[PDB]
């Protein structure tokens, strides 16, 4: 109809309810379930929808072999019907590549996908289910985006995408889309010293994106963005309670301005929701690997450099593996604030899991609460031994 | 379009004819078929569909073994197209969790799961596919609610939740929504003792539930709601033909207000339609097990202390398997009356047949006539020998 | 929108071309497809769909053992989407039994399936996939009927049912029904000495079903009724070109008044085209077994007790194995005229191909061209050795 | 709405972008894949789906043995959702038989099916879903025709059949045909042969078809329609840079109305855009046999006999398969010009790969680009191996 505007702010977030769960792993061991990775959910204004890479080949098929690789040419964005599995016959392909945003700008949905070698990849900007632009690699290293929807604010749809290394300084650049035509685009500003994985959510006008220096900080860069302008800011979660992994243990005062060191060349794709006294920060519950999930309220977390918890979820046992998580809102829902949601990917198989020859991954889903209600830790649930 | 306003009386019931039959567990021998149990019908303005609580795996699937467990993060409430069986493929979640209810206004449809901890159950309900409200346990002990349809008059649909013991007093609540939403809740009153799982249905602006007293009352105890006042009253069907599971042989005089003793801490999910004359009981053939069903025409049931049967018709035969019964009517039907439907769940596997691992079950369903139609016995048709 | 009325002739039948072709016994060798009998073919105002009675179960499933059976609680009316399989994902069930019938009157569809033990049995007429007529069985003896679809004019949809003895004299009555609703019906009246499986198109405002006498004919009854004044006449074909199975081989004068003699108490469904000189026989090719399949131009066959063939079209190979067979038309394609069309079921399995222990079949079908087309052969195409 | 007109010419072609990819013989190794060969790619106004002739198997079947062969009455055409693979559950059957064409005017689709005996062929001519006009063999030997979509301008859809030798002159005839009816046909005229398996795209109202002399040419004939005029031409490509397979090394000059020498009697389906210095060929990279797959832009090929590559870009390393490559556009996309697109058929299975009992393929289809973007290699992507 009419391009939606953010003109909402969030409800109040006090406590996470069960949204969407898959338990793909575990329905696939005995049923055409495609192999996947990268995850997330993203809403039409009617219906909402599980995303992910699939690998092109089922778990239990023989090409599940080798399927720990990020980037091969078997690889798409796939969507499917909330909490079903990704399934050979229910699978709808956006477009061809190993790295993805999608997102609906309240008329038509834009999917970007990602293909190529790693020196000389390129994106190709779908809209309305067809290719539009094409954006050749700028620094010729395994040009990438968010791997969770994009947001759209008056028909322009922002996207983060980084070219360039993984440990060092990258170029960063945020595109500002509309019908799948680029408006603009700008190099990255402010101290956020390495940006990768961007996770996005939009309220009153603003786009807030909570992503990863892979390079050297264990607090997440923070980029917010004015769609309107086409202008952003960029700095890091002060809050002393860090979120990527691996990270250092918690100290008592946190980094506003710079990569909190203590751990190089890592992370894992993460989100939060800044909003003030209303803020929620998610997290692997081990410092060392993608183990468990929680949600920390955490207020003043991205201003406030000794700001700890106040109140918790667990949402994933540490004795359980977790993944990358991010964040998506349905703007088309009733109401007078937009409702915070998020998922996490639920990685099976290798590296962690090596007695299987493969990787994949299950989704859990929750959104916010103004109620005060009671956890329940949500694993994936597969067994691995009926996989041997 | 319009609110669905209860308008007609029932139809005049002299046999029921089959309506739908899935066939799940003879198909899901050698085909996609998930793992269920907890299975209703429930129809929508230009469709009815089947339900029920899946197990997230197929039944051939290595992870059937343990579905005997009732609560787990890995179901959720699907449907799927009347008469088809839920497959990974056609199956559609409506939420996740381990009990349930649904029911559409008119304009949309309203689908509750409960999920959580023994001791911190949630419910959250939908509307028009999306999370409005969510509801904590008041009483830290397995909120529980229909397993079966709830029904709607002028935009109200009320729904009954139970918390607390299932052997012993509960808090059993009558919840009013209205597009999601709250807009009143009483405590259980009357002579009924407790209450689990009711079977509703709705004729002339008033709600008839047929529940189960899983403490005390071998007798089903009844409530009956008035969706516009929104109040509600009461009592135990008084006839002598005793409809739960365990129960005691027929005495020759019932009990209207207190349980009828005999048996307790069990019972069965089951249902009645209470219309004067126009009075049916369903119930297990079996006083002893989930064995066999038939529908018995008690007229006056609900008020005659002494009623015995004029009529009968036998549904599954006692040497088959039964399990859960509930209520439906298609609201939507073109006539000058609504016509009775009822579903039986064909539970198979554990624990009555134990030489396999996993405990699921088919539907049959069927509708009033207003014939005297020949009878046929229903069975789930299933070969346990061939999972071997 | 409006119903549709038998306004137009039948076109010119110079040959038969490839209309549709499932390969269901070929596919379903190593895919989820159901096992049935018993197909045809019925379109509505915007698709054509093929059409069967489902036995419950895949044809690689343990439960396929003991499908040469005709009746069961396990089957139902099937349709799915033209020249696809009926697999257990894409077949929509119509109604519960293990006899049918189904035509679409140019607004909605209505579908008619009898179940019930062979003493007991019942039809319940479903309109607009909703239940709204029931007739108990009459006779007490297999409440059976067509097989393949019924057709309406304006609004009206004459179906032909047979209730009581095979090889005796029966009750065979006429209905007339309109929007799931009884009109009339009548007993059947003129000289066919017995009917069963009825095979009907319409084309100027009358209806014509061929059909097929078990009890003593080897020449077919013909049944042609009056939608509008709601009666019919019966007779047989008068042509010596014989046309039941088995039968003796063909005289040189026929019977257009009583059962041609030779073989009692079996035969197979059936269909013809009767109009003058543009009349078209189908037919097995073998006289003594469902084999082959032949599409014969009999000028005046109804009424021309010494026609013979002019011109002809073999559809299966006498090598091949062939089944029932059925008339239907696409009443809502373009043009001036309808297009004869016909389906043959490939019956696969027992009591013929004895060393797998189901039965099952595929379906192909065609339509009359105005061409004089070159001729191809269309067998079911499976090896059952595969399947051992 | 109202049929299309041919309006646009081509945009500039500066690289290709990976526009769509099933890879269905990895994916069906372990799910319900059909087998097939001959695919395309066509476009609705709402949707772009993947097409291709059916064997009436799955890969993993029994019924894959023997799947070499390029005509049986288990071959039909079947089309599905861009990128998914052919699955026994998502796959619709347009038309049966082994040859076809297919294309939307802009209103609805047309599809064709030739089906017969080599001797007694015959096409059916499908339009809105319905047969509506049938062509009998004319030389009486193969009757066969594009394998890829053909185009349509105000309603009129050009198709190029032929029927007779493939090693010798046959009888090419061009059919004009409107809402599946003949207006008009012609035999072919101009330089060109011999005709077979045209691969056409419209621009300016004007049909361009690159097709294959299988007699003797390495080069590849043209044929440029008028659909307006109903008339057309034929010449061969007159540049150097020969496109055939098999063919001998590349001269220094080319045949602009002869077949150039070198191979007799073989050749593969192929095509190109022929648009002044915007012009680009398609070829497999070996010249002795369907391995590997490359795009080159050579300037003025058509008309030029000295014309040689000025770029280019490999779309398939010659160490994998390649096949049959046709081209195809998307002509209700947004925009100014017309996209040019094509596909690949990726052969896998005999009679290269004999070690499996059967002939698959896969799909990789590519869009023009302005930007001149990187490029990568689409292999199929399937370990033969895993097959035995
Ligand atoms: C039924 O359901 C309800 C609803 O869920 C249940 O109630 C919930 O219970 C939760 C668990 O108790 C609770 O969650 C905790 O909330 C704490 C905050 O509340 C407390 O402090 C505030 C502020 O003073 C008070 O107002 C309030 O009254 C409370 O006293 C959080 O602090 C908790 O998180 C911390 O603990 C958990 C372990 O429990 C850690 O995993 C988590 O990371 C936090 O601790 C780490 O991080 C901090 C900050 O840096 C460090 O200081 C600390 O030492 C930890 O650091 C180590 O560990 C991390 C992670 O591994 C590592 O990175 C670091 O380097 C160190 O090694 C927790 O979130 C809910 O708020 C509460 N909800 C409600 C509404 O009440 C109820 O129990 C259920 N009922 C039943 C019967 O089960
Ligand atoms: C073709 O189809 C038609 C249509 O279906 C067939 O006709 C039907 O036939 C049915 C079977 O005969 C019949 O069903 C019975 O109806 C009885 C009522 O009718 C009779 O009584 C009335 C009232 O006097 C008369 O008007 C009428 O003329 C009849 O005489 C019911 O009473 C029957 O139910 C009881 O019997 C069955 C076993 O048959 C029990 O399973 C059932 O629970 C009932 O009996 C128990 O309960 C009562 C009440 O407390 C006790 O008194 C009794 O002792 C039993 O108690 C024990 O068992 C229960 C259950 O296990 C246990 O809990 C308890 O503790 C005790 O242990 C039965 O319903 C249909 O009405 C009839 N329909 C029609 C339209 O005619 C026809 O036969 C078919 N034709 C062919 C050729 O097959
Ligand atoms: C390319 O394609 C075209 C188009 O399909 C092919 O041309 C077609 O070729 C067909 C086969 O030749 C042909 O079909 C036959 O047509 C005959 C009628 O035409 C002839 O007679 C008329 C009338 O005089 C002439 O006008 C005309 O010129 C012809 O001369 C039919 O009579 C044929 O049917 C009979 O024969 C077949 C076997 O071929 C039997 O199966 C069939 O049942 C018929 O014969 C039985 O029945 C009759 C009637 O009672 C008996 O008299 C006879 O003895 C047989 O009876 C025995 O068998 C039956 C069945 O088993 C049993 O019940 C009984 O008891 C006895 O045991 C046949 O239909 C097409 O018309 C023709 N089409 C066209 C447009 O030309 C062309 O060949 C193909 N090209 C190539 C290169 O292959
Ligand atoms: C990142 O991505 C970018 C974008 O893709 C990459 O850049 C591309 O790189 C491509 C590979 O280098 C390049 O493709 C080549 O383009 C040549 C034309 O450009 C050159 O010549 C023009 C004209 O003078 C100059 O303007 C221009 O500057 C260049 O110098 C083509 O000529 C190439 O095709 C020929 O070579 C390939 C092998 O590379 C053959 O397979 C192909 O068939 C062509 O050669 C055969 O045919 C010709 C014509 O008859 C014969 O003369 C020749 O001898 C060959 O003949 C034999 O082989 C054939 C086929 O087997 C057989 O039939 C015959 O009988 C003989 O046996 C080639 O197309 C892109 O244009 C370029 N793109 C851009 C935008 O720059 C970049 O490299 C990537 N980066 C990284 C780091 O990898
Ligand atoms: C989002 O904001 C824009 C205004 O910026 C709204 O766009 C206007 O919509 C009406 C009706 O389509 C037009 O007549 C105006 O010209 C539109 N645009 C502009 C850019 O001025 C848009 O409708 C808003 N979206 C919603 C859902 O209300
Ligand atoms: C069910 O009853 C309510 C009346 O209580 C009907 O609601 C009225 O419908 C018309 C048309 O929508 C409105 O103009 C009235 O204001 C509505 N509501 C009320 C609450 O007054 C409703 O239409 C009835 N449903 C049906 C199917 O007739
Ligand atoms: C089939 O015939 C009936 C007439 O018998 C047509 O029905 C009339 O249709 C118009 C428009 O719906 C009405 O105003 C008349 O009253 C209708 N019926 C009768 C029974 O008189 C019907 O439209 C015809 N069908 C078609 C497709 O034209
Ligand atoms: C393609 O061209 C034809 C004109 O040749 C357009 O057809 C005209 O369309 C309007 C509206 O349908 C009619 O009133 C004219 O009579 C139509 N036809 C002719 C043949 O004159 C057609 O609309 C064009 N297609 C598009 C998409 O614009
Ligand atoms: C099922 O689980 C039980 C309990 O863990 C185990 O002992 C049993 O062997 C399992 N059965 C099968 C077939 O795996
Ligand atoms: C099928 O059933 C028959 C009869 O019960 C039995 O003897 C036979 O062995 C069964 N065949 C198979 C393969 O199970
Ligand atoms: C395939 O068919 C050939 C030829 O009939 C036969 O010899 C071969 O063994 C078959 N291969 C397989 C795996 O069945
Ligand atoms: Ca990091
Ligand atoms: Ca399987
Ligand atoms: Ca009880
Ligand atoms: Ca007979
Ligand atoms: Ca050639």
């Amino acid at each position: 109809r009419d391009f939606n505007n953010l003109t909402k702010g969030l409800c109040t977030i006090n406590s996470w309810h069960i949204y969407g769960k898959d338990n793909a792993v575990r329905i696939g061991e005995d049923s055409d379930v495609l192999v996947t990775r990268e995850p997330y959910v993203s809403c039409d204004p009617d219906e909402c929808r599980f995303y992910a890479l699939s690998q092109g080949t089922t778990i239990r098929g023989k090409h599940s072999n080798g399927t720990i690789h990020d980037r091969s040419q078997y690889r798409a964005l796939i969507s499917w019907p909330l909490s079903s599995p990704p399934t050979v016959y229910n699978s709808r392909v956006e477009c061809i590549g190993w790295s993805s945003t999608s997102c609906h700008d309240g008329k038509t949905r834009m999917s970007i996908c990602i293909s190529g070698p790693n020196n000389n990849a390129s994106a190709v900007i779908w809209y309305n289910r067809r290719p539009v632009t094409e954006i050749n690699t700028w620094a010729r290293n395994i040009l990438r985006t968010q791997e969770s929807e994009c947001v759209c604010h008056n028909g322009v749809c922002p996207v983060v995408f980084t070219d360039g290394s993984a440990t060092g300084p990258a170029e960063t650049r945020i595109y500002y889309f509309k019908e799948g035509k680029i408006l603009k685009w700008e190099p990255l500003a402010g101290t956020a010293k390495h940006i990768e994985e961007c996770s996005c959510y939009g309220e009153r006008a603003e786009i807030t994106c909570t992503c990863k220096d892979n390079w050297q900080g264990s607090n997440r860069p923070v980029i917010r963005i004015d769609p309107v302008a086409m202008t952003h800011t960029s700095q890091y979660i002060c809050s002393p309670v860090l979120t990527d992994n691996p990270r250092p243990n918690d100290p008592t005062v946190g980094k506003c301005n710079d990569p909190y060191p203590g751990n190089n060349n890592n992370g894992v794709k993460g989100f939060s929701y800044l909003d003030g006294v209303n803020t929620w920060l998610g997290r692997t519950i081990s410092i060392a690997s993608r183990s468990g999930y929680e949600m920390l309220k955490v207020p003043n977390a991205l201003t406030d450099d000794k700001s700890k918890p106040t109140q918790g979820q667990t949402i994933v046992l540490n004795t359980d593996w977790s993944g990358y998580s991010g964040s998506f809102m349905d703007y088309w829902a009733e109401g007078e604030c937009y409702r915070a949601c998020f998922y996490v990917e639920l990685i099976r198989g290798r590296p962690k899991e090596d007695k299987v020859w493969w990787t994949s991954n299950s989704i859990v889903s929750m959104c916010s609460s103004t109620e005060f209600l009671g956890q329940w830790d949500w694993p994936d649930g597969a067994k691995i031994e009926y996989f041997l």
